[PDB]
């Protein structure tokens, strides 16, 4: 099945600005101040240059540097709406990208002559944070959602094609943040904000948007967006970055999010006015529904940020934000999707996935083949760099197997660094470990490989292994708290899985396989081929399993274990 492939840098941050022209050409547009400009496709998405835009298409005169306008196709006229993420104009086409433009005034008409500065003093300026245009009731209709950062998300609407425009009475709202351990302080307060829509085919709205809980949130219009539902936790997990949603050809609904867990808040976290680090941006996720959302599949990464680890992470080539986060996307054809993805131009990628991948129901790894491509193994300089920042070091490395040959394995233990301790923070980040993905399912067996470590051991060392439907940093020892199942294998007296109250007990100084066999409520546990256990759920899950995570549990410096092979096979549904 054919794997994500990263096809071209985009040139701006990605969530706006990707645009498809016709059968062949497609474009992403920029943020630039200067002459206006796009990286180009006629390959239908396999290759890309730059390319100056023509004289007849406007300067970016809202807008920020790094973010695109978004540009949206009219359905019925087949002309283009742009519109930026903050400030600036509504701009309509007349002839194409490459044809006329002409501005829309405050009364309702259009202005060709806008290169006149005196001209766009009367120009409709649509408020807020705006995300994508979005035409709705067979196209008759199109709605831009807007927010403010503590107000919430609401509408502009307009009946006429974007001439004239009026605001929804509400929109999505999400509450704050509440510190109760781990947190030992506050989130950023995002008020449901960058909502992305999609129109049901009952005529409804969904709207779903990004907000200060473990979860993005939602809410649903019956009147094509003047009024919204009460708003309610989603079923995709993820806190302060981007969702988007989107509809293939055959109508299957595409949702793609960062699905991941932030670390716990620390005890110099702010007041939850802005944000204090980032922990929880280093990937990108994609799920899909073939029944208008009653069921879902996939959940896989599309990629992780390639620059995960490093102690450099913060400021190379500029401190501006960076990550996996943010996304638009275009279908290619019936199996391929085009994403743009992220931020940073070190980090941002234009990426094409198939949706033959995201329906897999079987993945395996081998940690000294796989590490670089599909394992979260990061832990923190808790030392905040950059903006919003923290640097990385890889909390696990690569050894020899002792056993011989020339595979080499992964090496999970308490760390000996002081570097990964803030004591004003009251954060330590010396638990080394590792998380990786597989496709979701709610029934599935999972199997690993591993070895203690010949070597001298703390009382508690071990390694506690969980399933969870979201990434869980590898650092995080609160991640068993959150599992759908977890267990502790521990070292001393002598090595052993707890399987609840029962120890079942196993070699040091070998090679050993655990299988975990999920179904509903509770996992058999397996150990070299035979039953050892079993696990009751400890947390329930909107959507099921999508990733096994493995932390050491010693609290001070050991040897710990070593990680080999992993795979997932998960059951259709
Ligand atoms: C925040 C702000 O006022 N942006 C305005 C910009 C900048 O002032 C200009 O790029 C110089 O920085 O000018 C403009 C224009 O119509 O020329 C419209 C836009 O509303
Ligand atoms: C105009 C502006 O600030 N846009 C920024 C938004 C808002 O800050 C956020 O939606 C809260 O309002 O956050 C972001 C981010 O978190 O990566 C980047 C984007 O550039
Ligand atoms: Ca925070
Ligand atoms: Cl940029
Ligand atoms: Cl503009």
């Amino acid at each position: 099945v054919p794997e994500p492939e990263v096809v071209a840098t985009p040139p701006a941050d990605a969530g706006r600005g990707l645009i498809r022209v016709d059968s062949r050409e497609i474009r992403h547009y920029s943020g630039t101040r200067k002459e206006p400009d796009y990286l180009v496709s006629r390959d239908n998405g396999k290759t890309w240059e730059m390319k100056a835009a023509p004289a007849g298409y406007p300067p970016n005169y809202g807008g920020i540097p790094k973010e695109s306008p978004a540009i949206v196709r009219n359905p019925l006229t087949r002309e283009f709406i742009r519109v930026q993420p903050i400030g600036g104009f509504v701009f309509l086409s007349r002839g194409g990208l490459d044809g006329k433009w002409l501005a829309v005034t405050n009364d309702g008409k259009l202005e060709e002559d806008w290169k006149d500065p005196e001209k766009r003093k009367n120009l409709k300026k649509l408020g807020g944070i705006m995300r994508t245009p979005v035409f709705v009731n067979k196209g008759r209709r199109v709605i831009v959602p807007f927010h403010n950062m503590g107000g919430g998300t609401k509408f502009h609407i307009s009946d006429d094609g974007g001439l004239t425009w009026h605001v929804s009475r509400n929109g999505v709202t999400s509450p704050r943040h509440e510190a109760r351990p781990p947190h030992q302080g506050v989130r950023w307060f995002n008020n449901a904000v960058e909502a992305t829509v999609l129109e049901m085919k009952d005529g409804t709205l969904w709207a779903l948007a990004r907000t200060s809980q473990d979860q993005a949130w939602q809410a649903f219009s019956k009147d094509y967006g003047e009024t919204w539902s009460k708003p309610e936790p989603s079923r995709f997990f993820g806190t302060l970055t981007m969702n988007t949603l989107g509809r293939l050809d055959d109508g299957t609904i595409v949702s793609l999010w960062t699905n991941t867990m932030a670390l716990p808040e620390n005890a110099t976290a702010g007041n939850g006015t802005w944000e204090d680090v980032f922990t929880n941006r280093d990937s990108h996720h994609i799920a899909m529904s073939g029944d208008e959302g009653k069921t879902w599949y996939g959940f896989r990464e599309i990629i992780l940020d390639e620059h995960r680890n490093h102690p450099g992470y913060a400021t190379l080539d500029g401190p501006e934000d960076r990550g996996k986060h943010q996304s638009e996307m275009v279908q290619l054809d019936k199996n391929r999707i085009l994403i743009s993805l992220g931020q940073h131009k070190n980090h941002r990628r234009l990426v094409i996935v198939d949706r033959r991948w995201v329906g897999a129901k079987t993945r395996a790894t081998q940690t000294g083949k796989d590490l670089d491509s599909q394992w979260t193994i990061h832990t923190y300089i808790p030392q905040k760099k950059g903006h919003c920042s923290y640097n990385r070091k890889p909390s696990a490395e690569l050894v020899q197997d002792p056993s011989g040959g020339t595979k080499k394995v992964l090496q999970i233990k308490r760390l000996d660094d002081p570097e990964l301790v803030n004591e004003k923070s009251n954060v330590d980040y010396r638990n080394g470990g590792a998380t990786w993905n597989f496709p979701n399912g709610t029934t599935g067996l999972v199997k690993f490989r591993f070895r203690v470590v010949d070597g001298e051991q703390a009382d508690d060392s071990g390694l506690q292994v969980s399933l969870t439907d979201r990434l869980f940093n590898a650092c995080d020892s609160t991640t068993k708290d959150y599992a759908l199942f977890t267990f502790p294998i521990r070292l001393k007296p002598a090595p052993h899985l707890l399987l609840g109250m029962k120890k079942v007990p196993f070699t040091p100084g070998a090679w050993h396989e655990i299988s975990l066999l999920w179904q509903g409520g509770q996992a058999v546990v397996s150990l070299d081929g035979k039953k050892a256990g079993t696990l009751k759920m400890a947390n329930k899950s909107p959507n099921g399993a999508s990733y096994i995570h493995f932390i050491s549990t010693g609290s001070q410096p050991d040897a710990g274990i070593l990680l080999d092979t992993v795979n997932a096979r998960v059951k259709a549904a």
